């Protein structure tokens, strides 16, 4: 049947009926539940049916379903696909698809914002070099002297029997991670592979802990070229703690723009293999994960030491204590630097309203509970106590293999 | 590769495959098109024989006598019993085996490293509500062990064909009362309101503290539940205090030492033990974060926060976070002071990683509910956050059942 969804702090109950229109399978079956898995294990009128749907969405979107602006566009798509085994989106259909993709993304806690999205059409792109300029202008628009702005840039759709446009980096801004022969890593351990790929394509590596990587940009069926971001573009914030004055002296810093460049944007059967998008950070992304994750910069113990805590045992909650001070120093710094950012408390509160908006508009909202609940203070936020239904709506952002 | 789920740990990069879920014979909440893993409660001699046979097989396999003559004789023995009396009965050691298995098979339990060490008390002879109370008193004494807590379960008679069930009406053996106020608010534990008013409807003389231990509502077959009050010295409590905040002690917060669930059904070989309370010991965050800081429980976060002189009028002061940490600290500190068994959420999840590693070798996987295994604070600061998990129902099982009223 149709799932009962309950908030356990409030006592309220909904019914997700939007899930009924899920056309692709998630990882689960009745026998096993694989909801905690980060990545998934894995003719022509399948395309044509995917594209019919998306068009129906778009015209229902702009109130005028079943007109003939509608049904003519239906015949365009059908005709185009019938003759070429593919078709093309009109720019405004693309702006719609891009907003629907964000709206539909079960893992995003920021979809209250989903309507306010700047879409740059960059399909008139024929080279790595053009790709670079597009990206450079994405970042300046999006960074916006620190008053950040949600933005996506969309490079040419994939094509049968032609390579893909790809951005090799996982994010537009990331820090180099140089493996030390001595087991260790200087910089961000999440970026070792790509760091070396850069080096491999002739980047002159630094030896810093927060060195900004260059971009490997790749036009179809050509070697990836390498581009170095004008240092002006990369807005960084130094971290410092509003009361702990030794904190600033930890040399910690984080870039301001969260822009993801390795996912696939799927609209109406069409796949866009380079379509980087960006927003602003939630504090816990920087302060809990990027800095305290054991397989990341992993600074819990350092801070703990300067906080003169009891590292000797876990039941002193030294880790917990350290973490809170880091998250505070990240909110402090960004606020003091006037760079946009949101705390996990503010974010999940707004997501709860989004849930309510969504429930009334579409009868539901696909959400991945494990990703929607922040990495600290789990039950201290309202989304913890909220049941969620998860499913794949299209348009959709997706994971795809790395181009090497 | 393998036709089984591939499971990865993102901290260590390590990979496993769950082969044990192939023996999950009962379907859960999710389907290919919808995941329902966040839901707390998703909704004949024929059928008995199957479950029966399966369990006996598990058993003889656990004692490495699978396909032996004792094995095939047990199966005939059960078939015979089911054939005449519609039901069948477990041997002592079968029961013990099943009880430990049901614990072992429990996805939401982070304490399962210990699953092999479980005192099973057989109360299948128990024949009155009066006797239920005595067994339950006995359990609490043994399990509490003056603060050196010991895990245990007590098993009262199984559901019988056309005969009322043994039921303990209370959710736990120890629960603080919830009193609906003249205002609308609740004094004490809002969770326990319904049971609290039921105690009263059944004759309890209610107090009015924040921490009034409820009486037991104990129901023998086809009899109205009878009220039983627990002798206060049997119910060990811990006065919460903070190692450096001297004022914390003044808040008069206490919690009881023994988590003991009394309303779950225990199922083995298709046999239903409607009343089979079991107990372990607390993990720090259960008390400090859920029970004391949940908006819909004692809700003391803002109060602690105000005492801490925090900016409770901005989310970004992380005043909620600062106070949550110190409340958990106070819980840990206080139980350690009182010499009462308690495990912090760090050390607990670390033990569970070892259990996972053990279960991988022993069975080919471990059924696990990620959202219940990850602590309610400091989530990613524990190893289990970075551990993918597979959730499926194995039997023997601890199940939920409707409230008897
Ligand atoms: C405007 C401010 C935004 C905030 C505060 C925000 C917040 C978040 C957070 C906390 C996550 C979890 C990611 C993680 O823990 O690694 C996430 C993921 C995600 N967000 Fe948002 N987001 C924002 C804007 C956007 C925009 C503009 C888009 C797309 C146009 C978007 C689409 C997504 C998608 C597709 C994911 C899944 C990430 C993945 O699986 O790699 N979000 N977001
Ligand atoms: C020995 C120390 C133990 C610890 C630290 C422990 C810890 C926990 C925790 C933290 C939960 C989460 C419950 C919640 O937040 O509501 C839980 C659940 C559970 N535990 Fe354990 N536990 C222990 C012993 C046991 C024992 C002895 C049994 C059974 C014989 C057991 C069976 C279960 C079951 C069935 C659940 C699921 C609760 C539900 O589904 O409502 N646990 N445990
Ligand atoms: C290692 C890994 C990591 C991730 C991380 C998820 N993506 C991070 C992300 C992606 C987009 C964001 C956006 C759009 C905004 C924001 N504040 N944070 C965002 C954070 C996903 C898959 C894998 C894999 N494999
Ligand atoms: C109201 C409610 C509450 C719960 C709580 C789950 N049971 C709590 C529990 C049960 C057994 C435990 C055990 C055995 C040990 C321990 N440390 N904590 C334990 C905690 C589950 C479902 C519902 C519902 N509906
Ligand atoms: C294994 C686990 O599912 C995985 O680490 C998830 C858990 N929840 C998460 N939640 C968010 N927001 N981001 C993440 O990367 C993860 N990782
Ligand atoms: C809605 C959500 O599933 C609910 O709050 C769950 C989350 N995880 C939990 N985890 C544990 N251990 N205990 C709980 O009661 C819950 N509640
Ligand atoms: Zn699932």
């Amino acid at each position: 049947k149709f799932p009962r969804v309950k908030n356990w702090e409030l006592g309220s109950i909904t019914y997700d009926t939007l899930c009924a229109q899920s056309q692709q399978d998630g990882p689960c079956t009745p026998r096993r539940c694989l909801g905690s898995l980060v990545l998934p294990r894995k003719p022509a009128e399948q395309l044509l049916s995917q594209a019919r749907d998306f068009i129906n969405q778009y015209y229902s979107s702009i109130k005028r379903s079943g007109s003939q602006a509608h049904e003519e566009r239906l015949q365009e798509v059908e005709a185009e696909v019938a003759s070429t085994g593919t078709y093309h989106l009109r720019e405004s259909e693309l702006v719609f698809g891009a907003k629907q993709a964000w709206r539909n993304a079960p893992r995003c806690v920021g979809r209250i914002q989903w309507g306010k999205l700047q879409v740059f059409d960059a399909r008139d792109c024929s080279s790595a070099q053009e790709m670079f300029t597009y990206i450079c202008n994405h970042i300046k628009y999006a960074t916006n002297r620190g008053n950040l702005r949600s933005a996506i840039t969309v490079f040419p759709q994939r094509a049968p029997g032609r390579g893909d446009f790809r951005i090799w980096n996982s994010q537009l801004v990331r820090y180099a991670g140089y493996r030390q022969q001595d087991g260790s890593v200087r910089g961000d351990p999440a970026n070792v592979e790509i760091t070396e790929l850069c080096i491999q394509h002739g980047w002159t590596p630094g030896n810093g802990r927060f060195d900004v990587l260059p971009l490997l940009l790749q036009a179809p069926d050509e070697a990836p070229e390498l581009f170095v971001l004008p240092p002006e573009l990369v807005l960084e914030v130094p971290l410092e703690h509003p009361t702990l004055e030794w904190f600033a002296a930890l040399g910690l810093r984080w870039y301001a723009l969260p822009a993801v460049s390795n996912m696939l944007l799927e609209i109406g059967g069409l796949e866009f293999s380079a379509a980087p998008f960006s927003g602003w950070y939630m504090s816990t992304e920087i302060g809990t994960r990027n800095l305290c994750d054991p397989h990341r910069y992993n600074i819990l113990e350092d801070v703990a030491v300067c906080m003169d805590l009891d590292t000797r045992t876990t039941s002193s909650l030294w880790k917990d204590k350290a973490a809170v001070e880091i998250n505070l120093a990240v909110l402090h710094s960004f606020q003091l630097a006037k760079v946009t950012i949101v705390d996990h408390h503010a974010a999940t509160v707004s997501f709860m309203k989004h849930l309510d908006n969504e429930q009334k508009a579409r009868g539901g909202c696909p959400a991945d509970w494990a990703w929607i609940v922040p990495p600290i203070s789990g039950s201290l936020t309202p989304v913890f106590h909220q049941e969620m239904v998860n499913y794949i709506l299209s348009p959709a952002f997706r994971y795809q293999p790395d181009p090497w």
